[PDB]
């Protein structure tokens, strides 16, 4: 039944907008210029002095580790996310961990997508907006920690997703049975037929005219695996030029593969 | 309708039939029975008598190197044949073959391998895994990953009228880098994408979700195909045949 899948598909939605503060449609609503939502514009260190006045060590540094530590939320929201989607709690505990170690990254580089548009980033759940050239302009190697990200994003936001297909299409991803060290692959795989059966449905409910979204968008997991391998390199890098400089365990422990 | 879409399917199944010599069912009948056993390459004496009846990794590897020459023409001529591809951007065409080429010779690769080894020589050998890995480094875990992928790519048990559509989608993808016209391109992926996904349904009716598995195998490829050039540019720190070969 077409109806099981779309129950589904509105308990996943559901879930989404519990777990994750800022969704894509707020985020639009600000970057596009739907008043009262208008951020504050980083573009330079001038504005980011200003910045702390409104919104909420050393300059690329202190950047950096205000998005370690905003990475760190949006896993504590992806596990909450997780334990919602059908079955993944009845997994074998360790599974469970594993899907969460590898999947967390790649949501998060799906997610940040809603948050950015060709020229800049909203920060502080939306109030802010740090641009894309100020970004790139920080001293390296923090220089290009965001480029990558922004290059997804741009061909990512082109498909047009709106949060009902994201929230199924997240689910997807968590639940891969293809990952380093799964003990039972099976009932992952299962899991996962149904999800990528609901998101089937879901895009040619939610698209009618947008031919092979749903292939158009499985494709991009490959640019999500690419985007994670190059900033596991580039931590590599930080962790030897900067000792100074602390992670965060809860990274520490996803990036020990 | 569905029926351009079965033209499409037949028609590039003939020409992968032409195109590539040693099909994915002829392998499998070698594999696995039914009529000459190749000569099994295990050890370093089977080498040495196989190239008689057919500076060691450094041989094997030159070998996997003159036959994936071989493999390009190969799907150089099947590109041909897909709708639209000549029509295409001379350029175009170009960076479709040299981007996509090494998923290819991956996937066709799988056709030939088990989880113990991989058949070389049209079929007239084959080089076990346990060989393959025990040469010395960087030689040893060269082929081990390519195995890796083969055993879980092989378990979706598509054949030869599958594969033929899939490698057609994975040459007119539009985001090889340098691309000048991307928009027809992703005309004839979306009309591939729409052939491979009615195959597979009337094919493997009772393996749900299929189309997806595959494609998100493209993800895996994509890795191996990364790794693979790393593993290369360590051996470069290892006359006209560079030249052929590059
Ligand atoms: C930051 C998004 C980061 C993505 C990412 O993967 C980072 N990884 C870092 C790592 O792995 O270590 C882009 C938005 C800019 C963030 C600026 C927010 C300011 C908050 C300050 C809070 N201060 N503290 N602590």
């Amino acid at each position: 039944e077409s109806a099981d899948l779309r129950a589904l598909a509105k308990h996943l939605y559901d879930s989404y907008i519990k777990s994750f503060p800022l969704t894509k449609a707020k985020a639009r609503a600000i970057l596009t210029g739907k008043t009262d939502k208008s951020p504050f514009v980083i573009y330079d260190m001038n504005s980011l002095m200003m910045g702390e006045d409104k919104i909420k060590k050393e300059v690329a540094i202190r950047i950096f580790q205000g998005c370690q530590f905003r990475s760190v939320e949006a896993v504590q929201e992806i596990t909450e996310y997780a334990k919602s989607i059908p079955g993944f709690v009845n997994l074998d505990l360790n599974d469970q961990v594993t899907l969460l170690k590898y999947g967390v990254h790649e949501i998060i580089y799906t997610m940040l997508a809603s948050l950015m548009n060709k020229d800049g980033v909203l920060i502080s759940e939306g109030q802010g907006f740090m641009t894309r050239e100020f970004l790139k302009s920080l001293r390296k190697p923090f220089g290009d920690f965001m480029e990558p990200k922004f290059e997804f994003a741009v061909k990512f936001n082109a498909l047009e997703l709106d949060d009902s297909d994201l929230a199924i299409f997240i689910a997807v991803i968590i639940l891969s049975g293809d990952r380093p060290g799964l003990l039972n692959v099976k009932p992952i795989e299962d899991i996962q037929d149904n999800l990528l059966q609901a998101l089937e449905l879901q895009l040619k409910l939610n698209h009618p005219e947008s031919s092979q979204l749903f292939a158009k968008l499985l494709q991009k997991m490959t640019d999500l695996r690419q985007i994670v391998t190059e900033h596991v390199q580039l931590l590599q890098v930080i962790k030897k030029t900067e000792t100074d400089m602390s992670l965060h365990p809860l990274l520490q422990e996803i990036y020990k593969d």
